């Protein structure tokens, strides 16, 4: 026979992001696309089919410092301009983020999985930050202060921070680098990007459109291999002036150790277990499509993704049922198929903590109302569970399963249900339904939590401050406070000052 | 012969401090002034005169345990009091804290020293900050954000972190304490407070006015003795949710490294070596009086002390010789005697380090002008001194001196003053002294430090933020910005909301 | 000295008033710089106890000349008082506070004598009014200023804010301590001086406040008191260009006309003017919190508050048992003297504000609508009125139009929550709303959709220092209370610098 | 078809009018709704060219009628428009501001067409003009509110801000885009809907400006543009009861006429008049930086700003250096048609204009001024004048009490810093002032000293949309640009939720 062997399913869809110069095989120092130093690589593969999409480079130590140096000379220039300048600069790489969108969508499913509708709307999400801190980048307002001394006048500035060294997850392959990168640039920082060695595409092609909307060289800088050289040549630098790491809480209480030597300016997110409570007088509807998108969303591999939900005895069954008929709409497969709602676990680790977690909660006494298997398709995708009987005896309860599985936990009073919630180490994202104003708002002002949805199982957004209480994280990304964490704050004192004439 | 035989030489001023109920050898934990577990203690000497004031418990592990719980179980209710109740209560504290200010400023004399116009001066600022955040207590606002979701509408509130662990050194003994509890109880969080062993009876005098003032039992505890072992409590208890450390850079980075285990959130402010630049153009009166108050202020021992002056070539000759005139009415003795303002040197530890550094100078080719020697009256006092001719190999130039010790550095340029202020790892406070309108702000623009005095040696107030950039700290204390450190944001969104009506 | 001597006129509460007068509160002179004055021709107003038709005292009936003095005075005060630190006016501002809260009872009694509300009412307005004192003590150290970040790398800019100068400050008779420090207070917290108006129904209480003002430490001629020809007041004050603001709470037509005024000097003009509070009743409203909400937000000052519940709209499933349980609530309340221990209403302040609450009885009645409750003027006499409900009202009653500043309440049916919403809004007025249902969504819908100032949701009693207060549409300009209270009393100023250097490395 | 035939009257630059007229910015009627009109009898008014007396177009004369057809069109778009998220609104804006930029450099040419300034300052105020527009597209989405910590435990307290309504704006001739965006971007950003009238001198701007507005996807109705009886226009902006907020830019008697007309419906108003702008220039200035700064803040526009510096105090020690280096700056400048390279001056609007600084120059000559440079019509005559430097001025010349707007600098010789100051400070104008010292005590103490809404320190150009811009005393109301320009278009809600719990342990 005679014809084209591709080595990949998905050769049409990868040659038409080459064609748009999107399709990167290089990391970014300065102002050179690099292989690592000794030519070492490491495969990208597509989760859904088990191809190798490209290899990339396998970088260390050396590399991580000849980023820090670039991104260290970029710095003067970069943070001396107007905030006007680096503002039109960064609405050029919103710009064309937003024109290259399915595309860049379409490289999102093939590295990550997830469906084509969800990696397009991360784009958009993704994107909007860059836009936000475009327009905050001319808002670092500075303050004047009543001075109490009559001869004294004081003032307080505000300037960047210095270089960032940012490390991110594999489950949001673009928006967790636009997060870190965007109020970075915006407030005069220059960057030095480590994305996940699962995911590393998506940071490449973003890297690529922000040199072409004019970011000077150095002042995005991407590297990836050993992720532990990495983060270690980041720690030892004096020159990195803060570090900004979204992940596992394990690797993040790590980097904030390391990070004392130099008194970096540290800011994480790490793990989340959601808790999620059904009141009694709750919508039902809207407590059904509020936990479906909010458990489902990504297979379940998001960190404010719901991880346990406590019902009220008197809404129980009436919910249960309906839980389960819409989680059984759920359809599972490549997310480059329309009609596709569920794509892979990321790989064979995730699916063995989401096995293990499934074995725990039945070994225990859960009844499984729905999956509670491998799907047909094999690979990593695992059928939409729904466990109900859990306990708080139970991995589930207790672990972030990161996962299409939701456990169902009856509960009695609304102060039973709280205190259960309030329980653990975790606080970054939780979720509430009653329609009752009181309940409403004494549950989010009850809930230790960074973030609460009421009434909502989809609260990402750009405009608001993310983050973690207690152990899950330190800082905040999005909002106007987002800026602050890439700032430095001066106190100017002026003296030998006159009165005012009459 | 018959009469009284005191062992202490101001047996008055401690009785009529007694009579006041201001004069303590207990610690605090919940309702109850207590002793270590065991009876163990540790005197507190005078550094005047060398004798006992009185010893104090030698505290550990198990009594940092209990402080720890009594401030969790006081924290429920404390922070659920309206913020307009703990306002009240605050000022309570503020005016205790004035009304008692002649008496608490001898308390501090006899510990750590300085003259007693310095003391009463402390007082004054200590308790500013009491007053501050009693008014900011109430100014918490939160956030409502215009949502992009037609159907979703979004909140930010400020909570307090909870439990607060916070260390404070020997230089300011009131000061020091009232700057981290005065926030974190506006905020609503409850404190667990270890004083220096050095100067602890100024803490555990303003803890009896503050449970004077109806602060209720747990809210303020205070431990001391063996510092690692309290220190290792507070990083090792989940209840502490934040730490706040004040002291030696050294110090300060193993507790950072610490706390990563936990996730607290940490706020520090370290080691400073402040450059202060004397441009051409000064106003040398200003200049010099600025300098005498930036650098000889409770001898050289505040880490916003001048530690290094870069003079320019044309204003060099008259600066040495009115700055060594001035530096020469400097009285050297006792704090409780009229007319002294210069004290000693807290310990031995001190005077060594203070020794070391003048004989490295004049080994490295430094003039001593003025000093340079153990002042007459013996024991930790030293005399003011001015060593010129110094320079950037000098470990004066290098390491904070923490004594009355000035070395002055010619410089030529002001590109080259600006650089070598900003060469080193530190990044606290820096001077500047010029009359020109262009070169000032230039230079209060480019000085990497959290602090810039232009034309003003004295900058400390409660209402700007104070802290350091690069490796002097982690956030600010003062200002409106003090009390975020306090806090944790929660972003709350609401879903399925309806359209206003027409 | 004998006990038959008529140089005081003998009367009731003669030991309270004796008490007052002892503690330097009680005073028949207006304030104009270092001086306790009279009327330049001697001449007075006499002050009633509206409760007891007796004699209180009288002051001084001034006009054109003593205002231009007050106002002068004001303006020589204003370069040192300006001038001072935040922080000192802070501390001067805090003892003015302390002093208020230290004779709060005396000063509520005082309320009483010359207002009528009850005791505890008159005592809970000192410690509201003395609040804004306390707040605005410390706001002034909040003042803060800018740094913009400048699109021109060779210029800097800052935002400095300044206070705007003389204030002048008209005052109504229904709050006679807290419609005082809710100007004076910023303004003098910004380093403005004032020249104040209270109304002349109602002066002795701002008297016994600038009294205390003095004892604090407030220079003289940073506040003034003048009162009598309230045209000829207003009218210097509009004419003079040293008056850089006015602000007034009062009846719209007044508002009305000192605004129009305003405008050939270009004053800074702040408004509180007439409110007509519609209050949304649903299906869904917690029966016992709507009954307890609308008996407080309606009867509160006997209904003479511009943020009292003028019309009830319920709706139809809850009408029946919000009717019966809402006249059972106003059925315990009981009228006379405020000074008399368990009175919940006092007296209407004169002949004219009972005769509209007449008139509004008596429209509404002739329209179809059914008395409930009351309906009459109470068998005490006077000005003394029996709280009211009047069922089955409607858009086209006089009531429903206009603000009754009495104690009536007219309930409106409607079927659904649109029908409610679009009536409430189809007004001129803006200042308050209310509303009562127990869900979310329905909440912050209807708090979003009423086109008014500020919307009390499941709560009948709104008043605070910390949130801003003031009307949309015809109801007002401007706000007070909150930290956008002081901005009301301050000029911004843009400061360019330019020849800037770029910072080194 | 034929050159001779004459439908289209042949004149100079008309090949530029042809490319404005391709490019749809060439508009000879006014916009109401979703139609571009003419007035209902037909009447309109001439656009000529001040520099060669050519007509550009007609333009319709419209009047009460017409004004009120847009207030009802603006009304009607208002719900709308204010129900949309900020985001859309956001988006939208920022299409009218790509769509300015895009056309910048024809729009700078119809500015100088109809006002007269070079085509360099034409081009930046479109750049200043457009900068409004790109603002307040972002600032819409930073419309923040607040939770107030609550005093009482059961109660929780918010403030939500909302646009105020249908705006009327009114804008003057010498900026014809910059004064109409400076209104409308705010106004369209908070959520309101406008109508505006421009200057009948200067209307081809805003019209070209409103079309573009419309390519831009703002929905008919929510701009609208009328122009001709100014006066007519004007009072049914003020009759209207929908018309919730006026803004004003132009001379301080309509402005105050405007503001007393105001207050018969309490409409919320900002205004910006009249500036009389004093220039202090110390002995240690640094001559070649006041030298500058002074010819561009007086000279810009041909003196046609009320920014523009209208009188220099200059200190003895620096008087005859600064006369001398002054001089001769100023007589590098160049009158002539804007078009041409290389000119920096263009004609004064109108004769008006013209015997107006001419009455300024003959009273200063008769009180004894010097004329050191110009003081006399140009040599190309119409209205354009040569830049002048009076001398040896004095406070009772009518150019020192009035604004002159136009290209004429007198110089005040003065001692102390103290006499400069306070004689700046004399007057009831309040917009602009500026200053001149190398000095870091002496520039920050003339800078909080200055009873101005705008100081320019070592700075003689000082306009941006990122800073507030406005008057003290008698110069305005309001600021317009920077964070601050945006609440004059919205209306606070606080909103006080009752029955609230205790949060659970």
């Amino acid at each position: 026979s005679s014809g084209l062997v591709p080595r990949g399913s998905h050769m049409g869809t990868m040659v038409q992001l080459n064609e748009a110069g999107l399709f990167k095989s290089q990391g970014l120092i300065g102002d050179k696309w690099v292989d690592a130093e000794n030519g070492h690589t490491l495969p990208v593969n597509n989760p859904a089919t088990g191809e190798i999409l490209t290899s990339v480079p396998f970088m260390g130590k050396r590399e991580a410092e000849k980023a820090i140096a670039a991104a260290s000379q970029a710095f003067t220039s970069w943070s001396k301009r107007t905030a006007n300048d680096r503002s039109k600069i960064l609405r050029q790489w919103f710009n064309l983020l937003i024109k290259n969108k399915d595309d860049l969508g379409k490289l999102i499913v093939l590295e990550q999985g997830k469906p084509l509708a969800e990696a397009v709307g991360e784009i958009v999400y993704g994107a909007a930050f860059v836009e936000y801190y475009a327009e905050e980048a001319k808002r670092v307002y500075g303050d004047i202060i009543p001075s109490p001394f009559p001869e004294k006048r004081m003032l307080v500035m505000k300037q960047p921070v210095g270089v960032v060294a940012a490390i991110a997850p594999w489950n949001f392959p673009l928006a967790m680098i636009t997060r870190k990168v965007a109020p970075a640039l915006a407030a005069g920082c220059t960057v030095v990007i480590k994305p996940s060695e699962l995911t590393p595409l998506t940071a490449l092609a973003a890297a690529e459109l922000a040199l072409q909307a004019g970011i000077p060289p150095g002042v995005v800088n991407v590297v990836m291999g050993d992720a532990k050289g990495i983060g270690d040549a980041m720690l030892d630098s004096t020159e990195v002036r803060k570090i900004t790491f979204t992940g596992s809480t394990g690797v993040g209480k790590m980097l904030l150790a390391g990070a004392g030597k130099t008194v970096k300016k540290v800011s994480l997110e790490l793990g989340g277990n959601a808790p999620c409570i059904v009141f009694d007088d709750a919508n039902l509807d809207v407590a059904v499509k509020g936990v479906l998108a909010g458990k489902y969303r990504n297979s379940g591999q998001t960190c404010v993704c719901i991880n346990k939900i406590f019902v009220q005895d008197g809404i129980y069954d009436k919910f249960a049922e309906a839980f389960a008929k819409a989680v059984s709409g759920l359809r599972a497969g490549n997310g480059l198929e329309p009609g596709i709602t569920q794509g892979p676990l990321i790989n064979e680790t995730a699916l063995e903590k989401v096995e293990r977690h499934v074995q725990d909660a039945v070994s225990k006494g859960a009844k499984v109302l729905v999956g509670g298997k491998r799907h047909s398709l094999g690979r990593t995708f695992y059928e939409p569970t729904i466990l109900g009987n859990a306990s708080d005896e139970m991995l589930i309860f207790r672990e972030e399963v990161f996962g299409p599985v939701a456990p169902l936990v009856r509960f009695n009073t609304d102060e039973e249900a709280i205190k259960l919630a309030n329980n653990s180490e975790f606080g970054l994202a939780a979720y509430a339904f009653t329609e009752n104003i009181t309940r409403g708002w004494r549950v989010a002002e009850s809930l230790e939590f960074g973030m609460v949805g009421l009434n909502e199982g989809l609260i990402s957004t750009e405009v608001a401050p993310f983050g973690g209480m207690k152990q899950s994280g330190l800082g905040r990304e999005g909002s106007k406070y987002g800026l602050d964490e890439y700032l430095e704050m001066k106190y100017v004192c002026l003296g030998n000052m006159a009165q005012p004439v009459g």
